[PDB]
């Protein structure tokens, strides 16, 4: 798609922020962007672009142009001001970010994925770290690693791929296997996260046993001051068997409620 190729020169790199990523400017708009470059392997930088040429939702991380004619490539994206999710919520004044606002976060977040729930997508690392903060709370998902797949189907992760553990879903620690329930998994721990402002998940707990837990029913305890209902989506996400786990549109729906009744 050449609506979306821009020069390199349209574009100025700022400050470097890791991970081949920057902060640059979009010269023209005197825009501030962010800007991944390589220097993965190239075919899956290039379908990677090709992929969120496809992606248009509010809460997904918006792409603003690609400079894929000759090297080095770049993917150049809207900026979120105040970086990934789980460093703002570590640093951020609580009675800013009250419950409210993290109610309103979760539900910003659902509605990303029930987006991608809806086309097809599966996102496979979601995280806090990998949300990102701009102004008055707005929380987008980044959406550079999004895989095609058709919403009823499995990915399986090529042999000796290495996860994130502990937001790993178990079908996915035990047979490589990922679909948009093991997303809905994912976003149950990235709710732990949000709900205890950032703290690392099943806290101590050895890398190795957590598939052993986990098959024994072993789930995180309620956070301190979680509001029960949202511990029961948690719950609801975590269930052993995917096709037990909510949708995207039922967690979204049920976020939306609690929100505007808050
Ligand atoms: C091409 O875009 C990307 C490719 C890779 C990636 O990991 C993210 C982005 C991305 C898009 N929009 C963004 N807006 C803001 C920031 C960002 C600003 N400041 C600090 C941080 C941060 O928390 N750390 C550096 C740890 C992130 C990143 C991005």
């Amino acid at each position: 798609y050449d609506k979306w190729e821009m020069e390199r020169t349209d574009i100025t790199m700022k400050h470097k922020l890791g991970g081949e990523v920057y902060e640059g400017v979009w010269k023209k708009y005197s825009l501030t962007v962010a800007v991944k470059t390589l220097k993965m392997e190239v075919e899956e930088f290039l379908k990677e672009a090709a992929v969120m040429k496809e992606i248009k939702h509010p809460n997904l991380v918006q792409l603003l142009g690609v400079c894929t004619r000759e090297p080095p490539f770049y993917i150049i994206t809207e900026f979120m001001t105040y970086g990934n999710l789980l460093d703002y919520l570590r640093e951020c004044n609580r009675q800013e970010v009250n419950a409210v606002v993290l109610l309103y976060m979760a539900t910003q977040i659902s509605s990303a994925m029930e987006y991608l729930e809806k086309k097809n997508f599966i996102h496979r690392d979601l995280a806090a770290r990998n949300c990102l903060v701009g102004e008055n709370h707005l929380v987008k998902v980044a959406d550079f690693g999004l895989s095609r797949l058709m919403t009823g189907d499995t990915y399986t992760a090529h042999a000796g791929a290495k996860f994130p553990i502990k937001w790993t879903a178990p079908e996915s620690l035990a047979y490589n296997k990922f679909s948009i329930k093991s997303d809905v998994w994912a976003f149950g721990v990235l709710l732990w996260e949000i709900a205890t402002y950032g703290m690392s998940p099943y806290p101590g707990i050895d890398l190795s046993q957590v598939y052993e837990l986990l098959e024994k029913d072993y789930r995180m305890e309620r956070p301190e001051g979680c509001p029960e209902k949202v511990y029961e989506l948690m719950r609801a996400c975590w269930q052993w068997n995917p096709s037990d786990r909510p949708s995207f549109a039922e967690i979204h729906q049920a976020f939306e409620t609690m929100f505007q009744e808050s």
